[PDB]
């Protein structure tokens, strides 16, 4: 049975970047959306890990375990930014090229790697791409730090359609996503959605398979399915809604395993 | 004031139809319930806006109940919409302007594809495409009664709204569950008429709703996408015209605007 390695490692934009690895085989990399805690993957990183990949997550830079970070790093974020800094910990790595997966931001990282890093990317696995500034979280970042966590927490777990599951993720987790709602609102919606890599020049150097979730309203990411449509991007649903890692982790794991498979 | 009469067309069918309004013909045609109450509200807007309106509740169903049993088993978009234009025949309506949610979208399909000549433009909203995933309807219908009645309350969006239609609806919806589930899920949705050809010959506006499931109509999206169709969502879910009367009344009327 493959062990998970849980360590930290250093890269010269300056995050103390913690990061799991577990598995043998061509690389995938579990990219997390916004509130940026790798924990969301533990198991379904077991299942594709087991199932002939070698799959690397991290904490996202400012969140969790990478808190210890610069500043630049977790504000006025894009996904280009975070898909330097990925580039960057793929290379102190080893890893040369990854079938990437990412959902919210993640998947705007995801995008940014396929349009500026192609060479870097076996194929794109973007879920939930924010494309608009919602209207909802239009002043979070207005508001007082208790606040931001206490809403950004109740968003999050109405987004996971698994309540149980979500709690589940037990107190270690949800303390350390405690502070990260913070940091997230500063930092991500007002730039994540605007900084969309979706242009027909982005979508097309490497292969691109795209989600959302069976479970979200039709309404939330209403335009993923119309651009990924436009543009003939394979486009399908996974079962549960923003974290499907954590509300189906066998559905989830199936997915990226049999298309990861496809560009073998 | 609402012209509420019947018809005997030649397919075997006593209809129950509604009229009301002067101007552009707009056809509302029922979701597989087949219950044109759910369209009171809004028809009175839209009547209202400048169309004359036509409703009527669908063959065997509700007060359109007494017809021969082909026209309720084995259903099908192109078999919707023959009766339908009989219809339109018998009442003098040339051309319409069509709405239809789900078996009725299904109908909008196969008269915008099957009889162009008789459609200005169409709307259909949330087209079934796939299987419910059938085997277990030797139920009781009782208990088909039930548990349709509960899926129905669920698409909504606007339980209340729903429950607000009354009692004379819900007791004529008991008995529509039974024959839609006997008649419709099997064989309405391979009907969807939606390959190229049958999608450009008049105009089409698609929507889809807001609040339901992303996977339920996912496919709806994709299609209108593929073809350069407009497409968009509306408030609420299977049941627009119950739970947004307003919103819906906008939309027929403002779609319908532009292709005058
Ligand atoms: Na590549
Ligand atoms: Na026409």
């Amino acid at each position: 049975a493959p062990e998970r390695l849980r360590s930290t490692i250093l890269t010269k934009d300056g995050i103390n970047w913690y990061y799991e690895q577990e598995g043998s085989g061509p690389d995938v990399v579990l990219i997390p959306d916004g509130l940026g805690d790798c924990q969301m993957f533990d198991k379904p990183m077991s299942i594709i890990g087991s199932s002939g990949f070698k799959v690397t997550t991290f904490d996202m830079p400012g969140m969790s375990r990478s808190s210890s970070a610069p500043p630049e790093t977790y504000q006025d974020v894009t996904g280009q930014k975070l898909a330097n800094y990925i580039v960057t910990v793929m290379d102190q790595l080893g890893i040369k090229t990854a079938s990437v997966w990412g959902c919210s931001s993640g998947a705007s990282t995801v995008l940014a790697l396929c349009s500026g890093f192609p060479e870097r990317v076996r194929n794109g696995m973007p879920h939930e791409v924010p494309t608009a500034n919602p209207e909802n979280l239009q002043n979070i970042h207005d508001a007082d730090p208790a606040t931001i966590s206490r809403d950004m927490a109740a968003v999050s777990r109405a987004m996971s359609a698994n309540e149980e599951a979500w709690d589940a993720l037990g107190p270690e987790v949800h303390e350390r996503l405690r502070d990260n709602y913070v940091r997230w609102a500063y930092g991500y919606p007002r730039t994540i959605p605007g900084s969309a890599a979706t242009k027909t020049e982005d979508l097309h150097k490497v292969p691109i398979d795209w989600t959302v979730g069976a479970a979200g309203p039709t309404q939330v990411f209403f335009e993923n399915v119309v651009i990924a449509t436009r543009e003939s991007i394979p486009i399908k649903t996974l079962p549960g809604f923003h974290f499907p890692y954590v509300s189906h982790p066998e559905a989830f794991a199936k997915y990226v395993v049999e298309t990861t498979r496809k560009y073998l």
